[PDB]
Formats: structure tokens, C-alpha cells, sequence
């Protein structure tokens, strides 16, 4: 059962005001099948959380390019419009698989070919919701001294530690990972 150092580690400087459950990810990290494993785990942690506990997921630029920046703004657009589950795979496929995403217009087209209206994308993109969310994603990663993706944090205090878990089959991993998030959203 649960101890500091094993299933989770404790941030030396806790973050006040952090989301209750904060996951970080990048579109530029991992083989497509690896990216999709991470999505499965994230969706299963969501599923097994206690009613009322929300999961927040933030994007990370990784190499500092303008493509990375526009994708982080495009992620804030997905959060703003509640279309995360419609665009996550298309987006990474756009970057990773079909490699179609090269400019911000190409990102916008992923949203469109996924049934988001061009006029809707533009409004969110330019919105204050999205400016605030872009700032929040940048700030939160600096606040936890982020050392890589994927990563999950609970209450700005505890970081999930997949090392201290049985990663020798996904279903056991997922249950352990998910049970630990509950112990921490209670702690």
C-alpha cells in the first residue's frame, strides 16, 4: 500500500491553486501506439476517480518551436470547446501519423475535418478563455518543475510514480495507478 517514494513522490514546494488532478502530455513525445497507451490510462483513471473529482490535462511544447506553441494554444481551444476526445488522436496523427500538421492552418483543419466549424475555431483561438488557459499550461509546468511527460500530479502536492507500480501488464498497472490517485485525492 501507499508510501512516499514508492507509488508517488511529494513536491518539495507544493503548488497552491493547482488542479485537483493534473496530467501533462506532449504531441511530440512517443510512438503513436505509446501515445495511445497513455490515453487509455488517462481515460481509465478518469473512469475510476470518485464522483466530483475532475481531471485536468495540459499540453507541453517540449522543443520550444512555434508549432509546439500553436498546438498548446490549439489544446486550450479543445478545452475551451470541450472537444478533447474528438481531436486528441487526429492532432497527434496530424503531427505523428499522417504528418499533415505543419502550420497553424493545418491544425485548424484537423479540428474542421473533425467537425468543428472554422468560424468556431477562430473565436475560441482569439478568446480570453484560451489566453488564460495558455498561460495556465505554461505556468503549471514551471510550477511543478516539470521533468518530463507523461506526468500526473495530485493537488499540486504529489506526483504519481509509475516506477513504484507493477507495469508488467496494463490492467494491473492501470488499477494501481488509478487506486493511488484516489488515495492522494483524499490525503
Amino acid at each position: 500500500q501507499y508510501e512516499d517514494g514508492k507509488q508517488y513522490t511529494t513536491l518539495e514546494k507544493p503548488v497552491a491553486g493547482a488542479p485537483q488532478v493534473l496530467e501533462f502530455f506532449s504531441f511530440f513525445c512517443g510512438h503513436a501506439y505509446q501515445f495511445e497507451e497513455v490515453l487509455h490510462i488517462s481515460d481509465n483513471v478518469k473512469k475510476k476517480l470518485p464522483e466530483g473529482v475532475k481531471m485536468t490535462k495540459y499540453h507541453v511544447n517540449f522543443m520550444g518551436g512555434d508549432l509546439g506553441k500553436d498546438l498548446t494554444q490549439a489544446w486550450a481551444v479543445a478545452m475551451a470547446l470541450g472537444v478533447e476526445d474528438k481531436v486528441t488522436v487526429p492532432l497527434f496523427e496530424g503531427v505523428q501519423k499522417t504528418q499533415t500538421i505543419r502550420s497553424a492552418s493545418d491544425i485548424r483543419d484537423v479540428f474542421i475535418n473533425a467537425g468543428i466549424k472554422g468560424e468556431e475555431y477562430d473565436a475560441a483561438w482569439n478568446s480570453f478563455v484560451v489566453k488564460s488557459l495558455v498561460a495556465q499550461q505554461e505556468k503549471a509546468a514551471a510550477d511543478v518543475q516539470l521533468r518530463g511527460v507523461p506526468a500526473m500530479f495530485v493537488n499540486g502536492k504529489y506526483q504519481l510514480n509509475p516506477q513504484g507500480m507493477d507495469t508488467s501488464n496494463m490492467d494491473v498497472f492501470v488499477q494501481q495507478y488509478a487506486d493511488t490517485v484516489k488515495y492522494l485525492s483524499e490525503k
